[PDB]
């Protein structure tokens, strides 16, 4: 099982969840620095403060990326460490970390495939009402147009928000990610700016005409747990069904033209109050040169043991039969309880999980779907948000008292499969 000549082999990381050096070096706090400061809110009371503290060991990380062979490598900007109250005065060391982790990863031969929003909301905005504030818009443009203008030289792949329909319902819907709210109409609210600012970053990328792609990532199969009471769970899945039936509708599922038209009208329906729209409509017409594809599970409790590599293949076929765009597979992965055990970690269940995947998207491939890529969620373990450190989903098992980083075993078989370009 060969895979395309030019084909990205790769592993996704994300600013909060690996970075640390939370407070250091003019770095604002995002809502996840209030968030994981918070009692109660977090898994055994864990923060990302220090997290991997890959932004002072970057560069043993990337040495690590080069033995694995990687394509690229996708990670996302920290948008309160450029700009600590989310926009106004840019902060300098931080340009200069994500500058160096560029420099870095091309003088290894690694891609940057560069998130622009992977939840990390400065507070300040958040402040004044994050995505339910059309300024933040405003600021998002502007934070946008700023990465790509300093590093949109150097990187060819961007994406805008990372599975903002997921972001969009843990947030706003069933609050167990901040800003924390169980409200439905605050959610069509915030799902109508995040628009919006998709579409004013796409228009602000193709205005500086830098020679790469910039596209959107999203989670459609998405599997939220059973908290500890049944009764918000039962209200929060309503609410969340219906969010998601209003985005799946069967005439306009992904017409994002019409979606905004008729979300302002929904939106005009209970609250009104909608300012004028410049000319979002006609880029949201074509707002994608890529679509990426988070796969974590299937929708059809589990037992533990039960992975769906069909259903990968399944989406991968409909989306590429519909809409007709590169697919990139942005995340893939799987949590497995890592033990360090004399130097080693034996995670054979984490490549069988890898394995059958790949062949899966191997046969979407062979049956035409237009897969550009492939990231392994995660390249190490990290800060898995509301879950803390006690979910591992790394190629790379990181010791978190020493920083130690030990490749697990499904790494050496990742780079034997990037090797061999397949199977
Ligand atoms: C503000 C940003 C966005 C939000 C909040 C959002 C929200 C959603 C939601 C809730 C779903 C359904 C999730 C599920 O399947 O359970 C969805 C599906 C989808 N979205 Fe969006 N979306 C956004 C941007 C976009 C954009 C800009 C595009 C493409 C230009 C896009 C393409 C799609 C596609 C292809 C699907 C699958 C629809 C299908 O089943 O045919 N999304 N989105
Ligand atoms: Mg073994």
């Amino acid at each position: 099982l060969k895979f395309p000549k030019d084909f990205l082999w790769g592993a996704a990381t994300a600013a909060y969840q690996i970075e640390g050096a939370a407070n250091e070096d003019g770095r604002g706090p995002s809502i996840w620095d209030t968030f994981s400061h918070t009692p109660g809110k977090v898994h055994n009371g864990d923060n990302g403060d220090v997290a991997c503290d890959h932004y002072h060991r970057y560069k043993e990380d990337v040495e690590l990326m080069k033995e694995l062979g990687l394509n690229a490598y996708r990670f996302s900007i920290s948008w309160p460490r450029i700009l600590p109250e989310g926009e106004g005065k840019v902060n300098q060391k931080g340009l200069d970390f994500y500058n160096n982790l560029i420099d870095e990863l091309l003088e290894n031969g690694i891609e940057p495939f560069v998130t622009l929003y992977h939840w990390d909301l400065p507070q300040a905005l958040q402040d004044k009402g994050g995505w339910e504030n059309r300024e933040t818009v405003d600021a998002f443009a502007e934070y946008a147009r700023v990465c790509f203008e300093r590093f949109g030289d150097r990187v060819k792949y961007w994406i805008t928000f990372n599975e903002p329909n997921v972001f969009a319902v843990l947030g706003y819907l069933s609050g167990v990610h901040p800003p924390g709210m169980k409200d439905l109409k605050k959610a069509f609210r915030a799902a109508h700016n995040l628009l919006l600012a998709h579409a004013r970053a796409v228009k602000a990328y193709r205005e500086i005409s830098q020679n790469g792609q910039i596209g959107i990532t999203l989670n459609l199969s998405p599997v939220y747990p059973a908290s500890d009471n049944e009764e918000e769970d039962k209200a929060a899945a309503e609410r969340a069904d219906q969010f998601n039936n209003w985005f799946l509708d069967p005439i306009f599922k992904g017409k994002y033209e019409h979606m905004l038209e008729r979300l302002g009208e929904q939106i005009a329906a209970n609250g009104g109050e909608l300012p004028e729209i410049t000319d979002e409509m006609e880029i949201l017409s074509a707002s994608l040169d890529f679509i990426g594809l988070n796969y974590y599970t299937s929708n059809l409790t589990d037992m533990g043991w039960e992975i769906y590599p069909e259903g990968l293949y399944d989406l991968l076929k409909r989306i590429h039969e519909k809409y007709n765009l590169p697919i990139y597979i942005t995340e893939n992965g799987m949590a497995v309880d890592d033990e360090v055990e004399d130097g080693a970690v034996h995670d054979t269940n984490r490549i069988d999980y890898l394995k059958e995947h790949l062949e899966a998207v191997h046969k979407a491939i062979e049956e035409g779907v237009n897969v550009r890529g492939y990231f392994v969620w995660s390249l190490m373990d990290n800060f898995e948000w509301a879950n803390g450190y006690s979910k591992r989903f790394g190629l790379i098992y990181v010791d978190y008292k020493t920083q130690k980083r030990t490749p697990k075993k499904s790494a050496y078989w990742y780079r034997e499969v990037i090797k061999s370009n397949g199977l």
